[PDB]
């Protein structure tokens, strides 16, 4: 087995007998894939100190009391993917220290007697997947404190108050009925328990009707948590869930419902409901009546709740969810936006709107009117084919913090007034965009930026002086990679002190770096966190260029061709953690090159790289890997050598460097 | 025969290389540039004896197997400029090299070492075909003594 610390885990070993030559000073064991004969009640006596054990998906037939005698002090007891055709309550008259009973899949077909008359401190009660067909598990009132009783994938017809009056004082904080076919509910079977809060029934088949008079008998009840998934509701009515008024509800779901009208007043008899969810539902349309009553919910989920003739949301809509402030309709299909869609909502901060526009091309100043008293913090608007925007769009959100836009074609000179309006916004996402033309005032309006990505935008015009980027001063995060940048001066960047992360990925930064001057990057990036430079097509690293950035963390410049290094290029690169210069054309290693970023290296890649195996090139390399512990990923796999032919396709490792000093 | 630019490299382990051109006697010259072949297994020129040129450039050739040109013995040009070749071996360039007319293998990491290039270093002191930018296009790359080097000034007193 694995043998580690205290808990002994024994994953996969085609075990066929239980073994007793492991120590006995473990208190867990595992028994998990394994296929076993049959369970010994007798071969537990050297193992009498386990607290808990793991024996699970094990083919066992019949089980024996016997075992959880010689193990008193026993916890979870885990039966899933067991053959346990019948069990007795005989099993647990003397076994009552059990606190976690797991039984996923026994085909248990018939329950009789009371196995559970000892059983006082089980918690978790995992009955499911056994062709149950009678909710009922005993006569007297047992299961005192019971707080999870899980029923799923079997058969129960229907609900009695006489098969679960057996729960006294049970007070079940997870009650789960997924998966069984109820047909009807007798009046009466949900005031038998004592204290249920949540409850499950996805693929049970509820039909509207159903539904209703499930509602109606779980009037009086204490239930706080209710979902209805994976079922026939094509249609709610007025008086479908009045059945609840008399509860205090807090959650309520209905996806994959494949609710197709929403009557009016539907939820007008829940005042006490603060996360609803619409996932994946066929909704025609929703009145401004539909989710009157619901003064309080804080957190609505349409993603996927509209049909394909295509569906549109009347003005205040929104109205009664003053309280709402996580509004989701990611994958849907609204057309575009009216005057007063979101007018109402007057604690909104985060709002979902991804792929959920088909007519929005074009984004005017009266797109977002609805949202200007609503104190919007993250919104999302990405795959949504947006195309071009106008002056003033985000002007009424003032108060927008995260902001998306990325995902979509927008083609458009900046130039500044986008963004008139906005602020205090942390980052902005326009990455993965078609056409952005910058100018020297794109970004004056919007000093507040903090993370600034601009990843396949196709950026260019991005020398103009001054530079677009001059004011922000406390960016921390920049990227501008997959944009196949022309040509860059040191304007650029200028001024960024609080700088952190950089991104250079593919920006062909070949000849930047002899002819006309060689342009000094990288002025005063003491707070530069980690830079790449990775597949940038570069070719020869000028010297002074990595020059005061203490700070600097990691270093990625691989897919390149880097040959010529330069001595004392990294000096005061002292606390560097990572270099990576993998698939690059690097032929030696010399120490004055790599010296100051190996003091305090935590890991190292320079794999596919076509290595000189001679005292001139590696010596001082393989010296410093045979006296490290600096992680290296496949050091023995790729880096191989590719001159002289003596030593061509060699490992770098298994280089003698006795012969050259 | 002109088969540039087709990605032919992978076509010389899938199930054992494909042995084209085979009994192809009468071609004259053979192109296959800027396929980015990777490894020329042996015999696949056999029974060209009427071959004039080959060009296999713009590729990555490295691996040069021994006795790949033996039935080359009327090569006129050969072409492996812009390639990944290292060394050059007397029994792998031998038989192309007894009558050929132009040779161009510029814009390769050759390596100037006693083991690699003594052979080429004699044959190209004691021949005399015709080679374009010779002295320009064929620096070593490796060691770092001799990297940035020309290879025809280059002393082979010191080996054999
Ligand atoms: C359990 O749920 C039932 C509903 O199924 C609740 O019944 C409701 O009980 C209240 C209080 O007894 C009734 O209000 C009363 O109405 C009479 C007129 O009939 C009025 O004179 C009283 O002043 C009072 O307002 C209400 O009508 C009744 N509703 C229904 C539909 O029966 C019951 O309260 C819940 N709790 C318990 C512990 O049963
Ligand atoms: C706005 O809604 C869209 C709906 O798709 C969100 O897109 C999804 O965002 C997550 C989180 O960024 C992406 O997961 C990521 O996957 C990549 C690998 O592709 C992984 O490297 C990341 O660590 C992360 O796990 C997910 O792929 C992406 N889905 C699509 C289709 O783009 C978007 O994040 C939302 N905007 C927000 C939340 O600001
Ligand atoms: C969204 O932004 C646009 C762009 O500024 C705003 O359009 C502006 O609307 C005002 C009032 O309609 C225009 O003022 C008047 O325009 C007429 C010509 O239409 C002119 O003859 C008058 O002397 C007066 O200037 C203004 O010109 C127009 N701007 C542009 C560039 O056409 C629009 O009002 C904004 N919408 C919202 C809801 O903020
Ligand atoms: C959205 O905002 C941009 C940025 O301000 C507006 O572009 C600007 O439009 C004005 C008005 O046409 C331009 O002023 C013009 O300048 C020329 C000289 O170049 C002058 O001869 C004209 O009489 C006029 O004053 C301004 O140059 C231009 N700026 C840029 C950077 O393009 C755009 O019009 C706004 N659009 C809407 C719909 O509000
Ligand atoms: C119904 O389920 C929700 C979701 O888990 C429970 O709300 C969570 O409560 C815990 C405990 O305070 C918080 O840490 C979570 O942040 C809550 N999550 C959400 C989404 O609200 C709620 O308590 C459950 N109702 C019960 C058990 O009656
Ligand atoms: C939620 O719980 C509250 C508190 O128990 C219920 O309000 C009580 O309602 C009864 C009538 O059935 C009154 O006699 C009590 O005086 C009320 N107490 C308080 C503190 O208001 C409420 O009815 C429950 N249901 C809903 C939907 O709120
Ligand atoms: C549900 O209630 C809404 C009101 O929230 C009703 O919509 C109104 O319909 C009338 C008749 O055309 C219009 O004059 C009103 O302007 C509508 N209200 C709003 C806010 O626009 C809707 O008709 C109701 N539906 C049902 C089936 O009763
Ligand atoms: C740029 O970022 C800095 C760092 O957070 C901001 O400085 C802080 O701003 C908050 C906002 O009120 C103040 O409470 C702090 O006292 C400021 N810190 C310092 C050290 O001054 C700065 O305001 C940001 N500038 C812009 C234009 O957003
Ligand atoms: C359990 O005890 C029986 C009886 O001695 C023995 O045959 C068997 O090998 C022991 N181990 C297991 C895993 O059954
Ligand atoms: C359940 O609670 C009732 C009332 O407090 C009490 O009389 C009864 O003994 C309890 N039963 C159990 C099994 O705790």
């Amino acid at each position: 087995c694995t043998v580690r610390y205290n808990v002994a885990d024994c994953s996969h070993l085609k075990l066929t007998h239980i073994p007793d030559d492991l120590p006995s000073n473990i208190t867990v064991l595992n028994l998990t894939h394994n296929q076993l004969r049959r369970l010994p009640p007798t071969n537990f006596t050297r193992y009498s100190q386990l607290a808990i054990l793991d024996a699970g998906f094990n083919s066992i037939s019949k089980l024996e009391p016997e075992l959880c005698q010689i193990l008193p002090l026993l916890k979870v007891l885990n039966l899933q993917h067991n053959e346990l055709s019948q069990i007795s309550d005989q099993t647990f008259v003397f076994c009552t220290n059990l606190t976690e009973l797991d039984l996923m899949s026994n085909s248990i077909h018939k329950i009789k007697s009371n196995p559970f008359k000892n059983q006082k401190n089980l918690i978790k009660l995992d009955l499911s997947h056994n062709g149950l067909s009678s909710t009922k598990l005993g006569t007297g009132v047992q299961l005192e404190n019971l707080q999870e009783l899980l029923l799923a994938k079997n058969k129960i017809l229907a609900l009695r108050s006489e098969e679960l009056e057996f729960l006294g004082n049970s007070s079940l904080r997870k009650l789960d009925l997924s998966s069984n076919p109820l047909k009807e509910f007798s009046p009466g079977c949900f005031q038998t328990i004592g204290k249920l809060f949540a409850l499950l029934l996805n693929n049970a088949q509820l039909n509207p009707h159903l539904t209703e008079k499930l509602c109606w008998e779980l009037s009086n009840t204490s239930i706080q948590n209710l979902s209805l998934a994976n079922n026939q509701l094509l249609a709610t009515s007025e008086s479908t869930f009045s059945g609840l008024k008399w509860t205090n509800l807090t959650q309520l779901d209905l996806s994959y419902n494949n609710l197709h009208d929403v009557g009016n007043g539907s939820f007008s008899y829940l005042p006490s409901l603060r996360y609803l969810s619409l996932e994946y539902n066929n909704i025609q349309r929703l009145s401004p009546r539909s989710f009157y009553g619901l003064s309080n919910l804080r957190y609505l989920s349409l993603k996927r709740a509209f049909t394909k003739s295509h569906p549109n949301i009347d003005d205040f809509s929104f109205q009664w969810l003053k309280y709402l402030e996580y509004l989701n309709m990611d994958d849907n299909n609204i057309p575009s936006t009216k005057s007063n869609t979101f007018t109402g909502l007057v604690s909104l901060k985060y709002l979902s709107l991804s792929k959920t526009f088909t007519s929005l091309q074009t984004l005017t100043n009266e797109t977002f009117v609805s949202l200007a008293h609503s104190p919007l913090l993250t919104l999302n608007l990405t795959k949504n084919h947006i195309s071009k925007i106008a002056n003033g769009t985000f002007s009424w959100l003032g108060q927008l913090r995260i902001l998306d836009l990325g995902l979509n074609e927008i083609e458009q000179k900046l130039s500044g007034q986008e963004w008139r309006g906005l602020r205090n916004i942390f980052e902005i996402y326009l990455s993965y965009n078609k056409y952005l033309q910058l100018s020297t005032s794109s970004f004056a309006l919007v000093p507040s930026l903090q993370r600034l990505m601009l990843r396949r935008v196709a950026l260019k015009n991005v020398d103009i002086s001054p530079s677009p980027f001059r004011p922000l001063r406390n960016l921390t995060i920049l990227d501008l990679s997959n944009n196949n940048i022309a040509n860059i001066n040191e304007d650029l960047l200028e001024g960024l002190e609080n700088l952190e992360i950089l991104d250079f990925q593919h920006n062909n930064l070949a000849r930047l770096w002899n002819p006309g001057g060689p342009v000094n990057f990288l002025k005063g990036l003491s707070h530069l966190h980690i830079l790449n430079l990775e597949s940038n097509g570069l070719d020869e690293i000028p010297v002074g260029v990595f020059k005061n950035l203490f700070e600097l963390k990691s270093i990625n410049l691989g897919l390149n061709n880097l040959n010529k290094l330069e001595p004392f290029i990294f000096d005061d690169q002292t606390s560097l953690r990572s270099l990576n210069l993998q698939k690059n054309l690097i032929t030696s290693v010399e120490k004055d090159v790599f010296g100051p970023p190996f003091q305090n290296l935590n890991s190292l890649d320079m794999r596919f790289n076509p290595f000189d195996c001679t005292c001139e090139s590696i010596s001082w390399f393989v010296n410093w890997i045979n006296q490290t512990h600096t992680n290296i990923s496949e050091l023995s796999t790729h880096y191989l050598c590719n001159t002289p032919h003596h030593y061509y396709g060699f490992p770098l490792k298994l280089f003698d460097t006795s012969s050259c000093k």
